[PDB]
């Protein structure tokens, strides 16, 4: 794999792909963390959208955002997704890094906006952030992040279009509904454990803005867990040897 | 941009497009505000569809209505959507205004019907209306409306079919599921703040029928916020320069 | 319109269409009423699927069942749907009546099965049945049934395939997801008022099995309301003059 | 029907199909049982994803997993599905057995992982397992499993692609969204009765790991019920005589 290929010299398109990932991740953090704080601050019992509503915010926004950006950037919104695809040689190292930076920056900005709008409840109720919950240890958290991210990245590889690519690149277009649903599902199982990270930029953006020592102590789990889950899904996709032209037929 | 083009002289189709927008918005207000009052009036704790159920009423009805009217009017159901498309020169000024009037009228009628059916609970529990909630200021509300409407209008532009148009027009057909989901998502984040407007006709219809001074004082936020969010999504779509024939591939 | 056409002399297919409607409606009543009783009997507060869960049972089962039977019968599962299509001359009188009978019979059987499985809770918690709730009058109930059924039947007409028909007939195939979603939405608004009928066979099956005088007194609303809502959606579809080959493009 | 056909001598593909079923079922058990324990352990009232959230975990994971594995194995994830298809002669005896073993093994492993991560709550709150709930008898449970599995398997047969098959086989590709929705629906009606089995490998995996005598006493219902429901859906599909090339047109 070279550091970069000719696609990365199509500078206009490559710039707009980075912007599309930046904005999408910003929007992803804003809606989901605002949903979280809005639920956490509610004084009436059953007065909120509930944990079910939070899981929907994360799954539904990934559906919407991959839908909007798949033809522009490939629709990653998530460094572990970008990392998996890079391992499968679907993304160059240079594009991979640019994507991760755009995603981490967008994440900080989105969470930033939630804090700007509701600083009181934002600081009071945990800042959106991922950390190990009471009654679990780090090994369980990490395990839950690995397997959770595997589900996500396994779904991404199955969702790739073998013939269609994002504008001026060979980065595969992705079917958004299955990927959104994978996210929703993993939140249902993983919210009691870590909040659910499965997305290093999502975890990072919230840790940057909330800036607590507890959250920073746990932060490595939300990089290492998803990167490992991503690598194991790539390995698996490579072994069920189904890159080729296994187009999954949508629902 | 001329005030109107030859499509607007196809009077039969242009009339039926206006009617389709009028009826759709009426149905949109009736189902969603009835869902709201039905939840608000419930005496049993967890005896209702909950805030999650309300968010679904708004997102799901937009999915259903854009599905039914996309081939007829372009499926706007929302003056900020019409406004964004007008800025992108996808709609003439004359069609734009006719649409907004049909949507505002339909909105009043739909809320009217909710009040006719359940006047007691209708007046008691807030009339469906949008206003700034306790503990937020006008700047937060406006900000939340801007960004919320941006998410919606960004999704609309990505959902446009570059080849297919509504009957006897060049108004693009829209993919309904992504747009419905955008609405659902924005409600999850924005219900604790304003009720969620992101739709001037939705906010106006409820303010007309509920007719409280508090709600009228706040009403400008629900026009200005969505119009700004819409204009920034148009600007953005124009800059990721993706009008051309970026057909987003559905889920 | 003749009483019948040559499609009705294709006896093998016509018989299997009737069977498909009978079974589908039976399955529709069994799952949805079982969901209702299961929620109603639950002793823990928030220990159930909630009203949101009930609305999903009705909307999701119609999605699933129209999906399974659309190519076989046209996927009606509902006499008001059959009635609307008959008014639009898409179904003959003979097929229409056979469908309504199969649907009413299947309905009784499905509710029958719920009672057989959980007779105690079945009788205690209202039998699944539709009736006017406390605090509303008959005119509101009827109005809510008219408009609710209009939403449903308006969606059906938009969901019709202008080129594809059920086996050995000219009965249009229907797009199931939009129709399922219409049902879900109308339940969100209408459950506090009548239970939501919008389906005479659904209301009839539950009234037959539950057999209370109160429920029988209200039963006419659940025939008259949906038949009127259906006729007004047909009239409307005929006037937005969009039978022709307005194929709504799916999501 | 011969014991096996030439497809089963394509050893590379046949091995990878078995692996795909093994992994998918493992992931199915892990996410859904983790969702169950996470809800069951929650100390705050309405502090969880609720029974609605659990029903979504089961329906949504089947949607995601059939989406990922349909082109690889046919996407069964469930011995009653495999059994139904075998009866319809769509799967050979040899492939059928290999699938059931891979599914049962994967199931044990997935539940195993949930216990490894949260052994305390895992043992305290029922291990994910299926059993007859208080206030119902075995005949009701069995009946509920039969009819529940019928809904599932009826949907599977309607979801089969008559032209497209899994890699190097004639096992039909399946439309995942309808099947996922069938699962979701049956959970809504059946959770108060048995937990919902409709999947012998799902019931077996949880019974193996939880290892209680009560759960083992009831276990036969979760094999016999779904196998019967599956056989009756096959019989029905054979009689509505719609194997041929009834392609259900997706939503």
């Amino acid at each position: 794999a070279p550091f970069f290929d000719l696609g990365e010299l199509k500078l206009w398109s490559f710039w707009r792909a980075a912007i599309a990932e930046f904005i999408a991740t910003l929007l992803f953090l804003y809606i989901t963390v605002a949903t979280v704080i809005g639920h956490s601050k509610e004084t009436v019992v059953c007065g909120s959208v509930g944990l079910l509503g939070i899981a929907w915010a994360f799954g539904g926004m990934i559906f919407v955002l991959v839908y909007c950006t798949a033809g522009i950037s490939g629709g990653h919104i998530n460094p572990a997704v970008t990392f998996g695809l890079f391992l499968a040689r679907k993304v160059s190292l240079l594009r991979a890094l640019v994507y991760m930076i755009a995603q981490c920056l967008g994440a900080i900005c989105g969470v930033g906006l939630v804090k700007a709008f509701m600083k009181g409840p934002y600081n009071q109720f945990g800042g959106g952030a991922n950390s190990v919950a009471l009654g679990y240890n780090k090994g369980t958290a990490l395990g839950a992040e690995i397997i959770g991210t595997f589900v996500l990245v396994y779904t991404v590889f199955s969702a790739t279009d073998p013939k269609r690519s994002a504008r001026d690149s060979h980065v595969p277009i992705l079917a958004p509904l299955p990927i959104g649903f994978a996210v929703f599902m993993v939140h249902l199982a993983t919210i009691p454990i870590t909040g659910t990270g499965i997305n290093p930029a999502r975890s990072f953006g919230a840790a940057v803005i909330f800036n607590s020592n507890k959250v920073w102590d746990d932060q490595w789990i939300f990089w290492v867990g998803p990167f490992i889950g991503a690598a194991v899904a790539a390995a698996y996709h490579q072994y069920v040897l189904r890159a080729a032209a296994i187009k999954a037929l949508g629902s």
